[PDB]
């Protein structure tokens, strides 16, 4: 067999906080991932956990979340670390069986604690198992700069927004045709800011945060990386034409009605409007 | 000797599609490739073929391709992820000797398929075969960064934007004369876009797609990239031009004239001629 | 055991420096870097060290550095150059019992010396370890690309250039609630600005030396970087939104107030009162 | 001992194509790079070399470089594959007794040949030897993004871009004080533009030619590489400042005086007028 580092989950959030800090959307300890695990997975490497695991209480209690493992990034800690040390940076959890808080089962050593974001990653969890079924397994914050750079210069509004990314690519409203929600601007870390995300993802696999980045959800590590690099790709090129004074011509409406039926999706009403 | 993900043609694909992928080109699934081999190419490797290979018929059959192999990247496949697992991400084809189909020899594991511009792909392999006497052998699709941010600011139109291109780097008019075809925004994955790209490629090595990408033929895997390449620095040199409020001088068609003169090369009249 | 090129420090700088040229900080020789060790640190190693350490005068002697060893940058050496050779690009050097000089205790073969900013590395190390009762260990400059943009066109007080950091990235205010001190444009490499440098590091983290490049402090490599890495960041966004026309909205003062209160910070008065 | 291709010359061949390629300086087979060697590098390998070595004529002969050897990049080659097959795409050449042609001593397989621009390179480097006493040993050729850019939109003087590239970092001064000249536009490969570029190398280390790229002397690789970069960095840092609509304040001549008077330099006298 191997030890637990070469797993293709702790290789998996290698590549995955590697890449982001690479892209230049993780500063310091800018950013912050979490995994749902099955039991299976983590199983075969039992005898490489903490002998008695730290335990952790929630502020509020996730039942929906009950026994589920979770590999997740630590507090304070830097994307650009975890590829250097993946026990120092990243650590498995297991909520209990009622909810209530989390064993810390490997990982996170010197005392280290996941993201003080853990319980808002939860809740999106939450809303995302709800959303698609059980199909939706990872929710990635990072902050990716063309999108926080277009959040002082675009309307903040879920349409207007998630309308000027559709144009920036064509592929954009077939990757997220349920559009990008944007909230106001909220001091982070907060109960508050954990609950409007949650509520918004209820509605839309991406959700942003004025003045500071991104969260995407998605079923898979790449797919959820790939779904933010998409939404940030657009932001890119947005900026380039923002920046040459604007677009001379863009995707029509009727282009995207046109998209979205071949494609099999139904584009947000409001972004559509426009 | 060697197990096939080392030959020229596999290391090939993954330099390729890693390149692209680091220089911005590819995220999420977006882009495709495909290289015609010749039989002596995978011979040396059959006994590490699927035991028995797959056939997908071609809704519409290509005689000029009868008995060819292709190796390929696969449909909702990353271009990021060819390096860690060329097998899964990548797939030989062999076009069978009508032409009306292929079977899939090596790769695209767990039922994986080729992209799903594969018909359009070979579409313009077949134009491309015909307007160079065999020679060329590659289909690149990117979407390279600031020529897509261009098709918002510039005219969409083969001549005009040739022209731009040709100046924003002396090198460009050498290497693509013949321009870079621009066709209107088009649904992808339509039979409709394969065709009018085919019909792009008979007099142009490198295609625009407005708010989407590019698509450009080769003979080899570098030179493919190279070129797509060459029309991304100039693209990229426009926009921090246009960005910072536009041309002052710049290379004249008196200029362009000699240029082509020295290199025996005949630039496209119509771009020539603004 | 191991060679000295395996410590952690060697190690640290090596990554450090290395991370710096990757995002285009350190062109040339551009950029210095200085890391204040324990005894502990060094003494497994003693005889990799130098047979009869080559003596250096301070000019100005610094008895709070007594008997204090530093790993540091050497001058006219790239930073690009540390990963390849480390000793040929740094060295070990202890300051003597009173202060008045160092022995170079390892590395800068071949008669390379320190950073010709050592003396001023020493005068902002003295600084911040009163600032900071001993917890800063780390002086970093580098030229840090959109920050050294700025600088042409804010305005270049500390204030005010504070204030537009701050906006640029919701962690800013957390990260430096201080704020970034701005000399006026100083011949570099001169005692008047090492001593300006110092004086402003009694009060902030970060320095700015307009049309040249940043100083930050650090109580290790990775806080340090960090700590840079994250204004050049907002730097980065702020240059975007000012090329896209300027900031439509961005963080008021009220909500940076409430973010300074959450996180238990003082944002600087006059940065916060604009 | 070891094979040529772990020799320091080839070794630092490779490092300089890829990191120009790295940082998007040599898209396709976009630049060159020669760099003179003694007969005591290449002496210890000679049983490596072609056992019946090609000789190339030179169309004019340079005795200057009689009996002179020189690893050089090949025509048509791409700075990409260096990294991947130096023995492919670069050669060691050496010039014979009279000056009147070269044997090609080593590399360069299935009959490549050097660079297009060899009898040009040679020019530049019989100058460079006669300006500096015999201490420059490189001529590098890249498409630099930035200073290209910049010829679009600065008027393409000596004096006056040389001053701008000043301002845009404060090193400018002290590492280029001779300045860059610039060219006017001229048909690539000619004999005409090598002997243009060779009459600026005496006075200059650094040629701009408008619309293409830059040309660097310099005594080592990573000094030559160093120059080359200072220029292009300080031009990022000027398309970023004209981008945000041009400089609020900038380094005053009395301040370039001051930096030049420091660091024992005499700065263009024209460039400083300004
Ligand atoms: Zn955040
Ligand atoms: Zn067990
Ligand atoms: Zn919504
Ligand atoms: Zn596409
Ligand atoms: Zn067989
Ligand atoms: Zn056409
Ligand atoms: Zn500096
Ligand atoms: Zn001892
Ligand atoms: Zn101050
Ligand atoms: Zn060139
Ligand atoms: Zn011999
Ligand atoms: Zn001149």
């Amino acid at each position: 067999m191997q030890n637990i580092t070469q797993s293709w989950f702790v290789q998996g959030m290698i590549w995955a906080t590697t890449d982001a800090w690479l892209k230049g959307w993780d500063e310091r300890n800018g950013g912050n991932l979490t995994l749902r695990l099955d039991d299976a997975d983590i199983a075969p490497y039992h005898d490489n956990f903490h002998q008695q695991p730290r335990y952790i209480p929630l502020s509020q209690p996730m039942p929906l979340l009950a026994n589920t493992p979770f590999i997740v990034t630590g507090s304070g800690k830097f994307f650009r670390n975890v590829q250097l040390d993946p026990a120092a940076n990243l650590g498995i959890v297991k909520v209990d069986s009622d909810g209530a808080g989390y064993h810390i089962l490997w990982g996170l050593t010197n005392e280290a604690v996941p993201t003080s974001e853990l319980p808002a990653h939860f809740l999106s969890h939450c809303e995302r198992i709800k959303a698609t079924n059980g199909k939706d397994r990872v929710i990635m914050h990072c902050h990716a700069t063309n999108l926080i750079a277009l959040t002082y210069v675009l309307e903040n509004d879920t349409a207007v927004f998630t309308r000027q990314l559709w144009e920036g690519s064509t592929e954009c409203l077939v990757v997220f045709p349920d559009g990008v929600g944007i909230l106001p601007w909220m001091v982070p870390g907060t109960d508050e800011i954990g609950q409007a995300t949650a509520q918004e993802m209820q509605k839309h696999s991406l959700v942003l945060w004025p003045f500071h980045g991104v969260f995407g959800s998605g079923p898979t590590l790449d797919e959820t990386f790939g779904l933010i690099d998409t939404a940030e790709k657009s932001a890119q090129v947005l900026v380039k034409v923002y920046s040459m004074g604007g677009m001379k011509q863009t995707i029509s409406r009727e282009e995207l009605i046109a998209l979205g039926k071949r494609f099999g999706v139904t584009p947000l009403a409001s972004a559509l409007a426009l």
